[PDB]
C-alpha cells in the first residue's frame, strides 16, 4: 500500500491521473519522480521547466554539476540525481524529442529506465512539446514498464483523450 490516490488503474501497474507532478510530488514525497529531461539536463520547460521552478533553481544547479562532471546523457538514457524538496530521487529520462528530429524508437529505451525503481511517480515520457504521439506513449509505457507508475498527466483534455482511447 501507497499514497497515490485517486488514480484511474489502466494494468497490473500502472494508474494514471489528470495532475500536475509537482503537486503529486509536493503532496506524496515520492521514492522517485520521473523528470523528461533532456541530454544537456537544461531545464527550460514543460516538465523539466515546472519541475526545477519548484526547486527554485537547485536543479538545475545539480544538474549543472553533472554534465560539466559527466557529459551529456544519451536519448533514451537517465541519470539518478537529487529530488529536491519534491522526492527523495529524480530520475532524469530522456525520451526522444521529435521537434529535434529524434528518433521514436528511443522511446521504449527510455521506459526501461523505469524498470529499475519499484515505484515511480513519472509524466507521459514524449508528450507535449516533447512532439510525439501520447497515445503510442502510453501503449509503449504499458508494454515496457514492469515496476509500478503513477502517471501524472497535465492537459485535462489529454488525459480525458488518453483514457477514452485506452486499449
Ligand atoms: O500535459 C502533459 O501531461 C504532457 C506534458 N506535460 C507537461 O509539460 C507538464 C508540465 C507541468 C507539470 C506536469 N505534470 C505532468 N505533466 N506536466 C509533457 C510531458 C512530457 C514531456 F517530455 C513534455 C511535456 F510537455
Amino acid at each position: 500500500v501507497n499514497s497515490f490516490s485517486g488514480y484511474l488503474k489502466l494494468t497490473d501497474n500502472v494508474y494514471i491521473k489528470n495532475a500536475d507532478i509537482v503537486e503529486e510530488a509536493k503532496k506524496v514525497k515520492p521514492t522517485v519522480v520521473v523528470n523528461a529531461a533532456n541530454v544537456y539536463l537544461k531545464h527550460g520547460g514543460g516538465v523539466a521547466g515546472a519541475l526545477n521552478k519548484a526547486t527554485n533553481n537547485a536543479m538545475q544547479v545539480e544538474s549543472d554539476d553533472y554534465i560539466a562532471t559527466n557529459g551529456p546523457l544519451k536519448v533514451g538514457g537517465s541519470c539518478v540525481l537529487s529530488g529536491h524538496n519534491l522526492a527523495k530521487h529524480c530520475l532524469h529520462v530522456v525520451g526522444p524529442n521529435v521537434n529535434k528530429g529524434e528518433d521514436i524508437q528511443l522511446l521504449k529505451s527510455a521506459y526501461e529506465n523505469f524498470n529499475q525503481h519499484e515505484v515511480l511517480l513519472a509524466p507521459l515520457l514524449s508528450a507535449g512539446i516533447f512532439g510525439a504521439d501520447p497515445i503510442h506513449s502510453l501503449r509503449v509505457c504499458v508494454d515496457t514498464v514492469r515496476t509500478n507508475v503513477y502517471l501524472a498527466v497535465f492537459d485535462k483534455n489529454l488525459y480525458d483523450k488518453l483514457v477514452s482511447s485506452f486499449l
